[PDB]
């Protein structure tokens, strides 16, 4: 089997995982309309708060639950969207956006509506400025949840450049910033643009590596680095995964080189130091998640 | 400074290397017009016959010198062409082609001409049928070391497919079959299509890895291409490509076995298949030691 | 030979162009700094381009667009004479001044022109004027300084997101006093991308000479199809006609699927004017030496 | 619906088409083993000899039939190959190569075997030199009828370059030379390198434009799908753009020929050859618009 190559990175889980997980899991169990009990247990088995804590292990203790709640509902909606047309799905999320902004009252009789409204009111309550910062990154994601993928010739370079702008990864980095109380300035963000793009790729390719078996097992719009590299080099998908994993390690090193350079230049501010560290854990965390999540299972 | 990942391919060196060296080196030395001592000394140090013996370790004892002579002159000619124009260089080789077929002038006053002529007559003398089988393969290679290029976008996939058809590597394979007495009819040789391409690709990329520094003296190479596509340094690119080369080696064995599993393997292709493996490992040791890639 | 193929897009020209042109020209020829160029300016038709791009701009707003572009051009042809370091700073020093967080040196035309200009825009419509800030900054930033395998498909996808094209749509919305929600805009992303491609390729076709005096559809198609640059321009021109057709099909679908709002209808029609106007101008201006 | 854009070329058919067709058709009707008479009906309907005279209108009267007979058997083998595996079809054609070279006697009880043998034996008789010359071009094509084409990401450029080396179009050019009696030297051929590549693309794209609907089976690899995807337009739009690109290649062919002449590099053989390619293009276009091979 695969067997990942050596990495100087390692997965870390948020100290309070057990605590938040119980809290968040409990809240959705009492508020979200799960159909049958079977589903009720699929949810707990999922451990969305445990996923969040794996991604943002360095989050502030009094903010990690916000991140867990946001991702939990987002994972939930993503599941429902699967069973509805691009039309209703798009209509479904557009209704939640003004409600998320808090510009429109929720229909207290619809779980998702008041869970979203309450959640964002809570966030603006704890930190208004930062809460309003993640608004667009979230809307961008939600909207993309229903965008139709365009099939076109794509080599490795083009695919990777495309993944560098993944809205999901952007959501993760912006959310991680909220969870960590890192109020980075426009000049600080631009300073780590390469780091972000680099990180974005690592995350997406690691996902491709463990999601391939399922992507193909879809009575198979196949768009993945595994298939692209396998065809370009003319080797098996397994061989492709191997090569790609080494590339990921090269991106891990590039991450260090860029961070090292950032410091030498005297541009590594206190916040940026915390930020790039966070991204390192997203990379190692996303790797563990990919190897274990049932989402990639068959 | 770049540690090659593990490989099951072990390179060999033809036992007669030092013997053929003296033979062939002596023939060219003082027979071929060397501008000066230095030239002659550098020529010996280059050891083209030694290069040839790394690539064709299983060549037949009474055929190895034929390969050593052929490549020695080609390396020489290739050296003189850089100083010529796409105009001059082309007429040069194009003139030798008829000669090589024995159809024309051997001009005894011109080294390159009587050497080419004499070399091919010797080959037809030893094995007529097989000496002809490689005429076109060599010509293809000669009518290429002067060709221009059509610049267009080329990604990793495009560059690799392109290298799978490298005329240089086809010449090597064709000359190996000659040197080994292997000839298996154009059938099953057609059956080792994938094997040949996979191999040609492996040889080309290993060359890219070691020739990047020097080539960077002014780029069509897998190193720069992967580096730009994955957005990493060229050193990181070489490391990744090396792993890819190990994947092609694994694929090579799979192709070999599969040929067997369905009853296609034959004494000819069995030997051929192994000979290619020696080119790949041989090429790797050469690429790591050749002054051709030195700054 | 470059005879434009048939197009169903008919360009429009703002009726106040003569009035606003002499108005906006007189200004720059009064503060901004060889009189031989002082003539090249009045003949450059900077406000005329503006009027072909936003022929439906509000009468009291058209002069704003003109002034903005007339300076973005004046600065552009100014970057051609300075290094990335020089230009990048030169431009970056104007952003805060544009926001109004830094006052301008009344002795430097480029500075106070920018200052007063943005001040007058906020004073006319602060909200909408603020919305143009970022789009303009993105454009200016890029003006300063990828290097990798780029084929025709990659290039066009890349042009679907061109900043300059983004700037025109933002400036157009402001000029027409068109308030559109991020929601309504989402519905027209395909139309926006399609339009961006059209604008860029027509520009590539006509600016090929100047640029060649590189990253351009003309050169790329020429290499991929192995034909001349001129042969390439002809093929691309026909591709532009297909994008025009697609625009109409998309506009028709937006309507049929009941997703069109009055503001959106005006928006998509305006994009058409930009496309056809851009073509008229590109063919006539001496900027690309007719 | 699809109006081809204006062109300075025009299709042209070989004069003896009628008689040659009768002559070559009857031959196969007597030797080729068609099961029932619905294949003989279809066969005759396909008129492979008229196809040949459309592609090689400038052929010599005494050679044009060698071309028709060769393409007829190649077309027929092509169809049979459809009802055979890769391993099978491969072995099948490989069996016929030594027979073509005249090295192995054919089995007189197997039509395809003796028909091939007799054909080359007859060709080598009329012009041993030129006959031997198109041996490799035919074998390259036959062996190509059975290999697999690994699918990989490919833009227009990559696709077009691959089509420039199309063994089928190569076979066409070589057969045209043999049929027109044009014995070109390597220098002359090296001189017409760009012109061949340009022509090859033209033929392939024109074929793509008309075989697209057909290729949409779904019960792949073509300029139509690739361009439509790269420019994000319909396949129908792609066709219109590709067609114009084809007219540019016709212009390029003329420019390349003019240049060749102006450089004093055009020989009588080459002049006749490049003109022969012009007719291969106009001819392949008409064929593409009319062949049942691309229908439903
Ligand atoms: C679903 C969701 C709310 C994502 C928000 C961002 C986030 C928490 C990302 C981490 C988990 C991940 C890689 C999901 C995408 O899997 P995948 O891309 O291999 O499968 P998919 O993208 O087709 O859903
Ligand atoms: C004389 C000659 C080269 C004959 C070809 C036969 C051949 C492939 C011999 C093996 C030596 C080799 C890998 C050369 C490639 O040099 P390179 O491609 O890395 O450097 P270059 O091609 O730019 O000269
Ligand atoms: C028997 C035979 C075909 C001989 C080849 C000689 C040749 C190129 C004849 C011209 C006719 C032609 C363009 C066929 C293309 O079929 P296609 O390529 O459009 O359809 P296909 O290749 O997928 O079968
Ligand atoms: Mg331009």
């Amino acid at each position: 089997s695969l067997e990942p190559p050596p990495s100087t990175f390692q997965p870390l889980c948020h100290p309070l995982v057990e605590e938040v997980s119980k809290e968040v899991d409990g809240y959705f169990l009492q508020h979200w309309n799960f159909p049958n009990e079977k589903a009720r247990k699929k949810f707990v088995a999922a451990g969305f708060s445990r996923v969040t804590c794996l991604y943002f292990p360095k989050a502030l203790d009094d903010r990690i639950h916000f991140a867990c709640r946001l991702l939990t509902v987002l994972f939930l909606i993503d599941d429902l969207l699967e069973y509805m047309s691009f039309e209703e799905g798009s209509a479904y999320n557009e209704k939640l956006i003004p409600i998320s902004r808090g510009d429109v009252l929720p229909d207290r009789s619809i779980p998702v509506e008041y869970i979203i409204y309450d959640l964002w009111e809570s966030m603006r309550a704890h930190d208004r400025e930062m809460a309003d910062e993640i608004l667009e990154p979230v809307f961008l994601f939600m909207r993309a949840q229903t965008d139709r993928t365009r099939a076109r010739p794509m080599g490795l370079g083009g695919y990777l450049e495309y993944r560098e702008r993944d809205v999901g990864k952007e959501l993760l980095a912006a959310l991680m910033r909220f969870s960590m109380g890192l109020k980075l300035s426009p000049s600080e963000l631009q300073r780590v643009r390469e780091i972000d793009a680099n990180c974005s790729k690592h995350l997406s390719v690691v996902n491709d590596i463990y999601s391939y078996e399922k992507e193909l097992y879809t009575s198979k719009i196949l768009c993945t680095s595994v298939q692209i590299l396998a065809q370009e080099a003319d080797v098996t998908a397994e061989a492709a995964k191997r090569v790609l994993f080494v590339m990921c390690r090269e991106w891990e090193l590039r991450h260090q080189l860029l961070v090292a350079r950032l410091s030498a230049e005297g541009l590594e501010t206190p916040g940026l130091a915390a930020y790039v560290e966070g991204l390192e854990y997203q990379m190692s965390g996303n790797e563990l998640w990919s190897q274990t999540t049932l989402r990639y299972s068959v």
